[PDB]
């Protein structure tokens, strides 16, 4: 059972701008997704200071980067607080609406795409390099869900029957055919070292077999 939803008009406009605009500095997608993972891990860490049982679904707080050349996917996994069904349908889009309006006003005033994180909508930079994005997430208070969008104005949500995650978020980037450089180890290492060197969680870059 798969539910299909329309993005709000403003978010569809931002995604289309990100996919169509000529912008060479695409590597900032990884900084934005890692930053999103680090915020999610801060949240579950804080909540567990006053409620240690919130870590029953997983004590480890980390980030894993997994390239897969056979599937042409780059996966960013965190064990953060994860996302509920309401987040995927309502809450994230509500905050992304005003962040998108501020971001697009700044772009006409001279700002550039690399500042997208300053407006809270850094996740959409994944469409600089991905033709489709799948998100598997599990929050302590809800079930495991799969979110997916190839842009074009819509996204889907379904209950995930795959491997149980425990807690956290998995962002699967189905890469465009001409962005496979972000599957190379030496390239991911360079981006992480340059943009995410001080993240206060262990970042493990997996190697391909
Ligand atoms: C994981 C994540 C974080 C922030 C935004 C985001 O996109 C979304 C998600 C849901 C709706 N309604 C609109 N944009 C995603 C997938």
């Amino acid at each position: 059972e798969v539910e299909t939803f329309a993005f709000q008009a403003e978010i569809a406009q931002l995604m289309s701008l990100i996919i169509n605009t000529f912008y060479s500095n695409k590597e900032i997608f990884l900084r934005e997704l890692i930053s999103n993972s680090s915020d999610a891990l801060d949240k579950i860490r804080y909540e567990s200071l006053t409620d240690p049982s919130k870590l029953d679904s997983g004590k480890e707080l980390h980030i894993n980067l997994i390239p897969n050349k056979q599937d042409r996917t780059l996966t960013i996994v965190d064990t953060g607080i994860g996302m509920t069904k309401a987040d995927l349908i309502n809450n994230l889009g509500t905050i992304a609406k005003s962040g998108t309006k501020a971001f697009m006003e700044a772009l006409q005033a001279g700002a550039d795409i690399s500042m997208i994180g300053q407006f809270g909508v850094g996740f959409y930079s994944a469409y600089l390099v991905a033709e489709k994005v799948t998100v598997i997430t599990k929050h302590n208070d809800d079930e495991q869900y799969a979110w997916e969008s190839s842009a074009g104005g819509s996204f889907t949500v379904r209950t995930d029957t795959g491997e149980p995650m425990g807690r956290g978020t998995k962002v699967i980037l189905h890469l465009k055919e001409d962005q496979t450089e972000y599957l190379e180890e030496r390239r991911i290492k360079e981006i992480v070292k340059k943009h995410s060197q001080f993240i206060g969680y262990p970042i493990t870059l997996f190697v391909e077999k």
